[PDB]
């Protein structure tokens, strides 16, 4: 669980950050057009938040993967020079620089 003490750190700053805003709840397809046909495994940070504190996550990696996964959706949905996409990317960098720095 040495591990997963970090996640909670990485999380709580991610949950915190400013560009975070666009990843916090998931997204409600009846309000975004297209985005249940573009995107097979959704993913956002409370989602994460809720897995974590039942321990969903068994190692660190699954984390990530997850982590990985709401930048993954989020730049095949969003154009790059979107709002949605400015964020993300911001959000993507802010998550790599941190994990690279446990790891
Ligand atoms: C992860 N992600 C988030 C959004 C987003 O949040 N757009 C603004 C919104 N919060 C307020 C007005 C419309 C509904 C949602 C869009 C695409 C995406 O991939």
């Amino acid at each position: 669980h040495s591990d997963l003490t970090f996640c909670e750190i990485i999380l709580m700053e991610m949950e915190s950050h400013d560009a975070a805003w666009p990843f916090l709840e998931p997204v409600n397809p009846r309000l975004v057009s297209g985005y249940r046909r573009i995107i097979k495994n959704p993913m956002d940070f409370s989602t994460m938040r809720e897995r974590l504190l039942r321990g969903g996550y068994t190692s660190s990696e699954e984390f990530a993967a997850d982590a990985l996964l709401v930048f993954d959706n989020c730049q095949t949905f969003n154009e790059d020079d979107s709002e949605v996409g400015k964020a993300g990317h911001i959000m993507r960098r802010f998550f790599e620089s941190r994990w690279e720095e446990f790891y």
